């Protein structure tokens, strides 16, 4: 039988140094009680106001509700997408009433655990300031009372898992990842602790670290790749701060917003009306523009507005964005009637056509594909559970009779006529 080591036991320090170096553990009483105060007082704050939710992500096919309920915060714009799931950030306070203070003092104590950190990493060495600078915290909390349907451990007997093994996913490569754990009020079940193995290895036993009243964690540079980790869950309810230096190249609304405006130069922009007229029909720029097409809908519209609009009772940030967005998204409808007026007109040579349909075929059909697995995911058994706050909306969702939309949801058609032309003798 697979087994583990905690901190009463002997071998466990050893194995600390020798395979699990970059592992670092700053206890309670090394940070200060004037921050413990304020960042737990912003723990109810957010707690009370309801801004924590539970997670509808996706994982290997299946759609599961995480127990850990959780909430975003970060730098304005940024997103952080994990579990084919993008959670958008409440902002805090970055350079240049009471839900906007608890998020300040967050970013407070992301800037401690940001030092804590490139002194860690220097100390490792003996890049650094970037692979340090914490863009956003993922705040989590459990009551495992209120919360009692918890997976047991398979591998070492941990026992329950408020969070199982993995590793965290879209951070920027060799990123120290730095959390502030608070609870209330073989290893003890009665305390919270986060758990450590060597991946694809269940032969070198795991590490069973315990947490308290505001300890500290650190996964040091090639850890989170090398390494996996679970949360084994107490019987007190526990709030957690995970702070990561997220891979926001093209998360951020500042470049979604850039790529919409790159797709929106191939039409003439005099008026803002239904007579979408394009500048060009070479192959590179319509092709360019359904794939920039596909990257608003899917990744950030759909991607909001199916957890939405649960974001609206904690801030109001993104509702003009988003709305922005929205009108680009509608506008590149358009540009997709457009483009499919010319490939069905009476003066183009069937070479021209051709070169058209091969440039757009594969953008339409993925089009197609993820708008009947979003539709799916938003009418799924679980995801008609949750409560009008939360209710999984399917926006953009239109009509076969609604005539402000220049084309329909369902592609098929749209997509095996165009398919059929390509095949044409
Ligand atoms: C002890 C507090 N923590 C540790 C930081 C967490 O709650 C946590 C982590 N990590 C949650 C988490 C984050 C992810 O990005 C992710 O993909 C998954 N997942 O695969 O289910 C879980």
């Amino acid at each position: 039988r697979g087994s583990h080591m905690t901190p009463k036991d002997d071998e466990f320090y050893q194995q600390w140094q020798l395979k699990y170096p970059k592992l670092i553990l700053r206890e309670a009483s090394s940070v200060s009680e004037e921050l413990h105060k304020e960042v737990q007082e912003a723990f109810l704050t957010l707690h009370k106001h309801g801004c924590l939710f539970r997670d509808l992500v996706r994982i290997q096919g299946k759609d599961l509700l995480t127990p850990v309920s959780r909430i975003l915060i970060g730098n304005p714009g940024c997103t952080y997408k994990y579990l084919n799931t993008r959670l958008f950030t409440v902002p805090w306070p970055v350079k240049g009433a009471e839900i906007a203070a608890a998020c300040e003092t967050f970013l407070k104590l992301n800037d401690y655990l940001q030092i804590e950190t490139i002194q860690a990493l220097e100390e490792l060495a003996a890049d650094i300031k970037s692979r340090a600078a914490y863009n956003v915290t993922l705040l989590n909390f459990m009551d495992p009372q209120k919360m009692p349907y918890l997976k047991e451990e398979p591998y070492f007997g941990m026992g329950k898992m408020a969070v199982s093994w993995h590793h965290d996913e879209n951070l920027v490569d060799r990123s120290a990842v730095a959390v502030y754990s608070y609870s209330c009020e073989g290893r003890d079940p009665d305390i919270w602790h986060v758990g450590f193995k060597i991946s694809w290895d269940i032969e070198t036993p795991g590490l069973a670290i315990p947490l308290h009243q505001g300890d500290c964690y650190f996964m040091l540079d090639d850890l989170n790749a090398t390494h996996q980790h679970c949360v084994l869950a107490g019987s007190q309810p526990r709030f957690s701060s995970t702070h990561r230096v997220a891979e926001c190249s093209t998360g951020t609304l500042d470049y979604i917003l850039q790529r919409c405006q790159l797709a929106l130069q191939n039409v003439c922009d005099d008026v803002d009306n239904d007579d979408v007229s394009l500048k060009s029909f070479e192959p590179a720029v319509l092709k360019q523009g359904e794939e920039i097409h596909n990257e608003v809908e899917f990744e950030w519209l759909r991607q909001f507005w199916f957890q939405g609009n649960r974001y609206r009772k904690c801030t109001d940030w993104w509702c003009q964005p988003m709305a922005q967005l929205e009108a680009l998204w509608k506008k590149m409808e358009g540009v997709t009637n457009a483009v499919l007026h010319e490939v069905k007109r009476e003066g183009l040579p069937v070479e021209q056509r051709n070169e058209i349909l091969t440039a757009i075929l594969a953008s339409l059909t993925a089009r197609q594909n993820l708008r009947r697995e979003w539709h799916a995911r938003c009418q799924s058994r679980i995801a008609r559970t949750l409560p009008a706050d939360q209710k999984p909306e399917c926006r953009p969702y239109w009509e076969k009779d609604d005539a402000s939309m220049p084309l329909p949801f369902d592609l098929t058609d749209i997509v095996s006529e165009l398919r059929g032309q390509l095949l044409e003798a």
